[PDB]
């Protein structure tokens, strides 16, 4: 039915804050009510400029705990993304403010802004996704191109590698599920052989 008053009033206040913010007027962040009692929200953030994510928009599932504001929201990327601190499979996020560094003065606005800042500054030595973190460290340029490909396919960003696109359409035309294909190629250094071998393992 209803959450505790302190939680209700905090979410209402923070929701209004996002609605009125310069950041939402500049189309950088937003929040949408999913549930009338404020326990679930949907966020969106713009990819930051001069990153592989630029031009993309990333949707977020936000669940507000009963203990709000003393524990963080649970946040997950709905939009698929290629980033060392986010699971390429589940959208689970590795960020201290969602874990052990939450403070009660933090808000929906500052969480959304911190997630955009995380896109612009990955921490690969404390990763959520080992495969992506390894690629980020061992082959920066391949990482950038892969992240940009995912931004284009999943988040609506304008550009991506023609090479990569051709490999994807090749495997999709061969009868494999497109998401499976993207994942396989992205995880196997874009090598059609090892990616195909992985796809046949299923
Ligand atoms: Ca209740």
């Amino acid at each position: 039915f209803d959450m505790a008053n302190i939680a209700v009033q905090r979410i209402k206040r923070e929701f209004k804050e996002v609605l009125k913010s310069e950041e939402t007027s500049k189309n950088q962040i937003k929040v949408d009510l999913v549930d009338e009692n404020f326990t679930e929200l949907r966020g969106e953030i713009a990819g930051p400029p001069d990153t592989p994510y630029e031009g993309g928009r990333y949707q977020l599932e936000i669940k507000i705990p009963e203990t709000y504001p003393f524990n963080p929201p649970k946040v997950r990327f709905i939009t698929k993304i290629w980033h060392p601190n986010i699971s390429s499979v589940t959208g689970a996020i590795c960020l201290d403010i969602l874990k052990d560094q939450w403070a009660a003065a933090m808000t929906l606005r500052t969480v959304l802004l911190s997630l955009q800042a995380l896109l612009a500054a990955a921490e690969p030595d404390d990763p959520q996704d080992a495969v992506v973190a390894n690629q980020y460290k061992q082959n920066p340029e391949m990482f950038k191109q892969t992240a940009r490909l995912w931004a284009h396919v999943y988040a609506g960003a304008p550009v991506s590698s023609p090479e990569y696109t051709k490999k994807i359409e090749n495997l999709c035309a061969a009868g494999f599920d497109r998401n499976a294909v993207i994942v396989a190629l992205s995880s196997k250094s874009w090598d059609v052989e090892t990616a195909t071998e992985l796809l046949l393992s299923n």
